[PDB]
């Protein structure tokens, strides 16, 4: 027997250590993981007429958007990422710091802080978002201000709505001022930066921070993207990019469904109750990606009745 699975790049380390524990509970299968982007993975299956037993996407909303209703009947949200500020023993104030005073932190001159290229990587939007979304939880109007507008390019409007839309120049017009921040496309040249001590924190999620061992402080749910019950909290933030895409903030929210399609819909199924069931929570848990508990369905009268138990 063979098990196809098309997830996500980010989802490598938990379904890899989902696919030994369902290949010892199950000797027979042969479980055959397809790594991709989470857009990507959708387009095999929805493009592309690949079949897949089991799809896993890092945004769960590609799933209603794309497979609904022709390649898939249902979908449930599992896990979630979080964005993080991460720091090492070698950090300057790294003793000090904390959920109530991280960007105070920050705003002190000699503190060097590193994050994404928003234009490039959902990451560097993202540090952005989070760090706009702070002023109105902290009751604090100069945060975005003094970390990021006096030290970039960008710029911040306000949208007739109320929204807070950011602005993202061509990035070589972005100009960080270097003592403040460091600025990269790739983010291995960032966890490099901070594991030798070049900055002192680093806007990633929390499932980077675990992989590297780096320290870090956790922000409230209300600006740190990772929940699905604070989505209009988020959406409070916007961000335009060189080319004119617009991006909202949003919760960062993990999506599985058994497509409509699969060649083996039964041993999917097994699959997917190991992934919501308590063992996938735990492996979750362990790689800094929060699982939703019970997983919240979309579909439920759809489902089989094994997942179903497993859903709000």
């Amino acid at each position: 027997e063979v098990l196809t699975v098309f997830h996500a790049g980010s989802l490598s380390v938990p379904f890899e250590e989902l696919e030994a524990e369902f290949e010892a509970q199950h000797p027979g299968v042969d479980v055959q993981r397809e790594a991709a982007g989470s857009a990507q993975s959708v387009r095999k299956i929805t493009e592309l007429g690949k079949k897949a037993d089991v799809l896993a996407s890092a945004d769960y909303a590609l799933i209603p958007s794309l497979m609904v209703p022709e390649y898939a009947d249902w979908y449930a949200a599992f896990a979630r990422n979080q964005m993080i500020l991460a720091y090492t023993n070698e950090s300057k104030y790294g003793d000090e710091i904390n959920t109530d005073n991280w960007y105070e932190i920050l705003r002190r001159p000699d503190v060097r802080y590193g994050f994404s290229n928003p234009n490039d990587d959902p990451a560097g939007y993202r540090s952005q978002m989070v760090t706009q979304l702070a002023e109105s939880y902290y009751n604090d109007d100069m945060i975005y201000d003094d970390l990021m507008l006096a030290n970039t390019g960008m710029t911040l409007t306000t949208e007739e709505n109320g929204t807070a839309l950011i602005h993202v120049p061509a990035s070589e017009e972005i100009s960080p001022n270097t003592s403040k921040i460091m600025l990269r496309s790739m983010e291995v040249e960032l966890s490099s930066a901070l594991e030798t001590g070049e900055i002192d924190y680093l806007y990633i999620y929390r499932s980077v921070a675990e992989q590297h061992g780096f320290e870090y402080v956790a922000l409230p749910p209300a600006i740190d993207l990772s929940s699905l019950e604070y989505a209009d909290n988020y959406s409070k933030v916007q961000v335009e990019m060189v080319n004119g895409e617009v991006v909202t903030g949003s919760p960062i929210v993990y999506g599985v469904t058994i497509p409509n399609n699969a060649e083996n819909s039964e041993l999917a199924t097994e699959f997917v109750a190991l992934l919501l069931g308590e063992t996938g929570q735990q492996i979750f848990i362990e790689n800094g990606q929060p699982p939703i508990v019970p997983a919240i369905a979309e579909g439920k009268d759809s489902m089989p009745e094994e997942l179903q138990a497993l859903v709000v």
